[PDB]
Order: C-alpha cells, then structure tokens, then sequence
C-alpha cells in the first residue's frame, strides 16, 4: 500500500496580517512555525487519512523575512515513511504582491505520527516518489532520520 | 496589458479548528465568509499588484458544512476586469481527510477594487481567459455586472 | 409543537465593536472578510434566540459595501429575525460605522441571510413563527416571500 | 458647562460564549466577562467625550451567576456621572440562555474612564444629564462613590 | 485540615503588549489587564487547589500606570488565604518597558475562586501556609478584607 | 557602545498558559505548531528584555517533543539568554506541561534559539553580552560555542 507524493501535496496562501506581525510589522518566527506545522499536518493526514501528531522538526533558518501584508506562501509533501510516522518537507516563500518580489523563507522536515481514534501509532501507507526532487529526498530521507536517532 | 487568469490563481487549504466551529463543530458561515474573501484578496492584489478592497459579494449558498477538523479547500481567480475592479470567483470544497469525502461547499463571486496608496481607485490589466471555464466566465461577467448594477 | 409565534423583539441583537488591526487591511480599511464574519456572527446570535436552538447559515444574499470603516472607528450592527418558514429564518441585518472622534456615522451594509435550525444530529429543525410587531418589521415581513422566490430561483 | 444625555453615551453588546473562553466544565472564565465589560466601557466613554479614553480603575465585580456555552452574553453601558477629565461608567451583564430564553443577571459594575488628548494627557469632558428615574438615582449617588475610590487608593 | 505552603500556588506569565491590545494611542486596555489578571489567578487558584475554579469577585482594581506596544506585562499570582471552598488569590502586574528596561507597578487586585467538582459545586479546599513576611502579612489581613466582601454584596 | 555585560537574570522570562481547545488536534492533543509559537514568544520576551530592542528569530534549532499535553493541561516555559554573539543571542527554552487536576508534570521539549536585535531599519545590531551567573548558565555558556560551530555549519 503506497501513494504517491503528489496525492498529499497541500499548497497554502496566506495573507500576513498585524496579528501575525510584531511591532516593526515583521512576521514573529512563531507564526511562521505554527504555519509550517500546520501545513505539514494537512499534508500527512491526507497521506494517511489519519489524525496526525507532530514528533520532531529539524532546524529552521530564517533566510529572510515576511512584512504586513505579504503573501506567505507554503508547500508541503511527504518525502518518505517510517511504519507509523511520515516525513514532511516544507518550504516556505514570502511574495510582496505589490512590488512582485518573492523570496525564499524557509525550508525544514518535520516528522508526523499517523495514531488511531485512541492516540495510538497507526501504519501508514508507503509513499512513491515521482520526480527527480522527490527521488533525491527519499533517497536521503534515511540518513536525516538517522540524525535525529543521534540528536 | 493583460495577464493570464493562471497568474493571480491561487489555493489555499485549512484545518477547520474548535475556534473557527460553533458549540457542535460545524463551521461558522462567517468563517467561510471571510476565508474566501481572504482569498479573493490575495488573487486580486496578485493580479493588480496593488492594495485592493471589496466592493462586493454575490449571494452565497452553503451546500454543504463542514467539520472540526476537515480541510477546507478554497481555489480564486480573476475572470473579468473593468477599469479599476476585478471579478474574481471563489469555490470552496470540504474535505475529510480521514474518509477521503471531499464536498462542495460553496462558489461564489466577488468585486475587487484596486487602490492606490492613497485609496483611490486604481487602473487594473486585463486578463486573458485560457480554458473553457476561464472564457465562460470570462464571457458571462457582463451579466452578471448587469445585476449588480440593478441590485 | 408550539402554536403560539414570538415577535421579532424576542431575538432582536445589537453588537458594538471598535475596528482593530487584525480587522484591517495595510492601509487601514476594514477587510470586507471581517465584516462579513461580523454580520453572520449577529445572525447567527438572533436565530438561536428565535429558535432556542443551534443554527446554520444557508446562504447570505448579495452584500455591496457602500462605505469602509477605518481602524479605531466603532462598527454597529443590528440583526432581527423577519420572517420564517418551516426551519428556516430569515434575518436582516443593518451595518454602521461611527467615527467615535468625530461624530460622523456612515451606513456600511445591508445584507438578509438565511438561517436554520437545527438538532443534535444537524439536520433541519421547525422553528417557531415570527410576529412582526413595528412598522418596519411589518413592511420587511410584507417583502420577505418575494425575496424567498429569488432564492428559490437561486 | 456642556452636557450631554445618557443616552448618547448608551451602549449594548451582544456575545456568544464559546468553548475558548470557558473552564473545561463550559463555565465563562471571569476574565473574559470582565475583558467585555471593558470593553463596552471604552465604546461608552469614547462616545460621550468624543475622545481616546484609558481605563482609570474598576470597582468591585461580584459575579452573581455564570454563563456557559452557546450562551450569549449582553452587555450595557452608560455615563452615569463625570468629573474635569473623568466618567464614571455603569456596566451591566446578562445571560441569555440560548436553549430555555432566561435572562439573568451576571454582574454590575462602575468603572472610571478617563479622556485622553492625542498626547494621552486628561482631557476635559463634558457633563452628563440623567433623564430617567435609575440614571438621576446614579447620577445622584456617584459623588459617595468617587470619594470611596478616592479613600481606597490612599496611603 | 490539609495546608500547602503559598508557595504550591505561587505563578508567573509574562505577555507581550501587541496592537490589537491597545488603544489607537498605544496604552494597553484595561480589559486586556483584566483578563490576564483573571488568567493568572485561575492558575494559581486551580494549583492550589487541584480542581476546575470559577471566579466569584475581584476586589477593586486601580490602575497606577499603563503600559504601551512592545512592553511586556509581567503578572505574579498566589493564594493568600482559604474559606472552606474559596480561595483569595492576590494578583500583582508590572510593565517591564523593553526600551529602558524599567519596572513600573501596573496594579495589584484581590480576586476569589472558588474550587468546584465536577458537576460545578463549590468543592473544599485545602489551607495555605504563609511563609514570608509578606504572606504572613496577607493572611493576617485576609478575614477583614472577606468581611468587606460579604457587607458589600448585601441589601 | 556599552562595557559591561548584562546577568542572565535580566531577561529571564516564565510563561504558564492554560492549553484551549484552538490550540488542539481534534483528540484534545496540542498540536506541535502551537508549542513551536509559545516558544518564539518566549524566545522573543527574552530576547527583548536583553537587548532592549526589536529582534527577530534568525533560526530554530531541532525540536523533539518528548510528550504531548492535553487540552486543560497548564504549559510552563522558562527562556534564559544563554551566549550572545555580535548581534545575535542563543537563547534556551524548556517547556512542560503540568496537569492540575492530577499534579503530574512532564517535560515537553527543549529548545535553543537564535534571535537578533534589529535597528528600526530592521538591520542586525550589536546586543550586550551576556554574563552567566549560576551554575546551569555557566555550563550552557560554555557549550555553546559548539553549538554555533553546528548552526554556522549548515
Ligand atoms: C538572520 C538575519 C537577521 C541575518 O542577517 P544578515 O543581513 O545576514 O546579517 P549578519 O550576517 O551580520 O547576521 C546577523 C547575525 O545573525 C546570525 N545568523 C544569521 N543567520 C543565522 C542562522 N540561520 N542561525 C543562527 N544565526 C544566524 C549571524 O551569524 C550574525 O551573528 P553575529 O552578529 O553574532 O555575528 C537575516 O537573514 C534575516 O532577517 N532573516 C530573517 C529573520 C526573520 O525575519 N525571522 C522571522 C520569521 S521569517
Ligand atoms: C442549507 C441546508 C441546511 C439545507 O438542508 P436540507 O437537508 O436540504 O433540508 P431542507 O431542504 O428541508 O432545507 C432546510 C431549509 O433550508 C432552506 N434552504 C436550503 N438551502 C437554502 C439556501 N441556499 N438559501 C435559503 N434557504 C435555503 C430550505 O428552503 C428549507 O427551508 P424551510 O424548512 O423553511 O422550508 C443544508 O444544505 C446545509 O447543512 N448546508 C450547509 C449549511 C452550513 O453548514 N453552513 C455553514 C458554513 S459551510
Ligand atoms: C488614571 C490616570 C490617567 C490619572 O492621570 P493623572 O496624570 O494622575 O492626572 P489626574 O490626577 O488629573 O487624573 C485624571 C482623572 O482621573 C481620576 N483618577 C485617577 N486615578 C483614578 C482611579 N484609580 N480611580 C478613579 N479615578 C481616578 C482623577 O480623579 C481625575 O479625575 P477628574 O479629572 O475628574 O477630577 C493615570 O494614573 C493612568 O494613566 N493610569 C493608567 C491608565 C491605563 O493605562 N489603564 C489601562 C491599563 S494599564
Ligand atoms: C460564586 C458562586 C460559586 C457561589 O456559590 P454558591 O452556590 O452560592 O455556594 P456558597 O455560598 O457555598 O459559595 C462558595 C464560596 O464562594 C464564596 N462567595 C460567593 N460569592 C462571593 C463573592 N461575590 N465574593 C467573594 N466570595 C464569594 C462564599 O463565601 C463561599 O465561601 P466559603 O466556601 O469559603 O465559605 C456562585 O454564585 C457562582 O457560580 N457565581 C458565578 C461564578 C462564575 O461563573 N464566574 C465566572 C464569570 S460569569
């Protein structure tokens, strides 16, 4: 049992509003990472048809930053699978819809645990990669999780 | 000057949460409601690379609800232009990712107006339709201004 | 099973709000989105008085926004029930805004939607009928089968 | 020397109760009543003096009944009296019941609203004229009221 | 007959004040105050006493400074004294100016919860031990303050 | 331009925030992204406090989540400046979650961040340096050099 990675690929479009904002009107890390979780969780459940808990993120560098009202824009999709938990890749972007500019905020690997009604760990599907992006992150998945086993 | 529908389309999907849901989990409609304009925003200022505002919504009607926590799964684009307003439609399905049933729940149209720094009205390109549906749309939004304009 | 209707004054609801910035865009203006969740907030609130039960919306007519309110201004709405079918109410509501600085108050909207009552399963409930009592509660009473056959039509 | 009505100053809002603002047995957290209360004060205040208002102090509040969810809460507020730069402002909440229609009183309060100029310095407001019989009773007890929040806040 | 020291109680939050928080001057809402004051006392009221509470009264509340964008509020909360199922909970806040770095007193407030079971009835509480100077200080002072609170809710 | 170094103690920051149900998964578990924003927020607290200026979270370093709480739970959060660079501090957060009916407490995660104090401009800007007093400051002072080597690394 197996899908492919395009079958859980969730795409998100999110206007950056002063709630989101600090002071300055620059997006809070926070908000970005609730974001990041967020999509990641709508794509692994998609995966597994499955409620979905979050395990671990890896490290996320801020490459640049998101203003008031920006366009933050995510993507996210499984890279690969354990019995029971999924790989998440997500990248974010932030476009300033009035000049054009986009830019490249963001991208990590999260880990999500498909659990049954009771919270239990719950198999999930296998996940087949299709393009030369998706082969190369399934082909490196193991070695990532072999890092946060280390960590 | 004129772009393509397909430049200012854009997606977006949400996990419906406790606080977007009434005491028995169904989603409120105002929630809906702000969520596709949410989205109609972002597609017109894509569009128009430009503030903009709302002018107006056409009647919505709710074919189906949605609960805590499906996916809500909303798709804009701008089908016809005016001289500084922009049609843009709004479809919203509902999906429950545990069951895979994904709904209709609603598809509506809405007035965007663009605006300069100052607030007042803004000249917008044109767009250019390129499907089937995009050139029905395109083809069928001088009617429907029409009724606005008798409302 | 009730004979008796309730009058329009039973679930009658006003609601108050100052504009903040969450409800604005990066010039200052209200978010159409916010005041659209505001009206279906205040209609929702009079049907479930109506009713006495929980409600969903069933569509909302068109909405043309004749003004904008700008952030710190007070947004004013007031929503009554005037009409009712079998399960479903239909109920006006009425949007200002009000400079609180200067005085000076603008009519944002109007805008009729469409309610219905439902059980603890979510399907549809009757809901008692409504008594038109004011004048104006009379006239959009008058008005609201009409309105209903557009709808329909819909 | 100006004056105003109560009645330009006359609040009401409505809230529904929901499962956010509740303790995990669906009772409204005090605090979300008192944020409301607040609130409505604020709107109240801005109306009369027509001016940025910053909340000086709030009396006592003796919740009296609680609300649950999908309940709604209505509030009302009114200038009562005023001083050079400050109201008094009456708060009064209600429950609605959303299943049975009973109202019941949740709690009253006084707050003390202050006008403030763009440079959030007190700023002068004008006076308030109560025209029904519970706003002249207000208006005439305030004075007793201002001298025990004056009492209070004494070393 | 069971007593835990003050200390079981004893809680801290620290908020950010944002814009949605304030006035279109910058000064922080005093419902937002309120509520954060409320929030804290619930915390403490339910450590002390392992139960779901509810917030009877708060005492008047006074507020000697304001705080504005960008400054944190720093609340502190413990239990100062107990009825049967009542628990008195002193709330003290603080603006912690993130330019300066200065502390400035906010306002201090008396609040009463009540400790409930499951079915929403008031439920016995445990006693408080005080412990420093201050808690001593708290407690002495505590049945005087809960008469006022009786005489001001009565006909 | 300043000298001297500024305690740990100084910007020291607690947190304890009810979990509720918008922070939840639809079984009553908190969901990851809200931890994640609680501890920003206190990253960010502290980081202010030290700097005393606007900052931002320049990274994140990998978080394990150790337990989940549940809605009703209380989350607790500590966050200490524990090194600082030219404009940049690493600051430490740990998080748990006691459940107050029960009095079980559990740990949720650990956490270092880097935050960087900006001008108005929004370009990085030197912060003071840090000066460990405790026994656990000073231990988190001296490995964190090792810890920037990892962050300079990728
Ligand atoms: C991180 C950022 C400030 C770096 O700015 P810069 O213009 O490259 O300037 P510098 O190279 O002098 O970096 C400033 C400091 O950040 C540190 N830094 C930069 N990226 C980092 C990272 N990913 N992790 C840890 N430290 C980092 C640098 O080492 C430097 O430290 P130092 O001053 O003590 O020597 C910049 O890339 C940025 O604004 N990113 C977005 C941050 C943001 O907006 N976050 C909110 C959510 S999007
Ligand atoms: C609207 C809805 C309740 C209709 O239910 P149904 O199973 O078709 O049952 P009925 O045909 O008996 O409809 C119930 C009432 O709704 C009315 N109705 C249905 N759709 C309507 C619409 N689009 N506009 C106005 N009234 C509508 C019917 O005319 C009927 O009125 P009546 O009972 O007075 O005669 C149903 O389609 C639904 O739950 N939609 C989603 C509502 C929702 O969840 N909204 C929140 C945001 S998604
Ligand atoms: C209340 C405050 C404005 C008083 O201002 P001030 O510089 O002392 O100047 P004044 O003495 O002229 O006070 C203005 C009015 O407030 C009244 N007042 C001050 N503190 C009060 C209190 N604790 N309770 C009731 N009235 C109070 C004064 O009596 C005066 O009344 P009057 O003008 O009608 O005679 C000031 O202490 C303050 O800004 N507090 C913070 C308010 C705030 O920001 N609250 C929100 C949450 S922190
Ligand atoms: C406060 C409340 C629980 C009192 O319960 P009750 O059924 O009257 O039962 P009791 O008289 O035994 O009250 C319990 C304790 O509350 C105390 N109390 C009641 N009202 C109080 C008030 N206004 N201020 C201070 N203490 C109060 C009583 O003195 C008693 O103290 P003790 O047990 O230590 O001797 C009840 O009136 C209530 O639920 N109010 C609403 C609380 C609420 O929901 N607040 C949130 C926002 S609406």
């Amino acid at each position: 049992q197996s899908y492919p990675v395009e079958r859980s690929r969730t795409i998100q479009t999110r206007l950056v509003l002063p709630p989101d904002t600090n002071h300055l009107g620059t997006i809070f890390g926070g908000k970005v990472l609730a974001y990041i979780d967020e999509i990641a969780a709508l794509t692994a459940m998609k995966h597994a048809n499955s409620a979905v808990v979050t395990a671990s993120i890896d490290s996320v560098d801020f490459k640049s930053s998101a203003t008031v009202g920006d366009a933050l824009e995510l993507e996210g999709f499984v890279t690969h699978t354990g019995r029971t938990s999924m790989e998440v890749y997500v990248r974010v972007h932030s476009n300033n819809l009035l000049t054009g500019e986009r830019t490249l905020t963001t991208e990590s690997f999260l880990t999500m645990v498909a659990v049954d009604e009771s919270g239990k760990p719950k198999p999930v599907p296998q996940v087949e990669p299709q393009t030369e992006e998706e082969k190369r992150l399934y082909e490196t998945a193991p070695a990532r999780k072999e890092n946060r086993k280390k960590r």
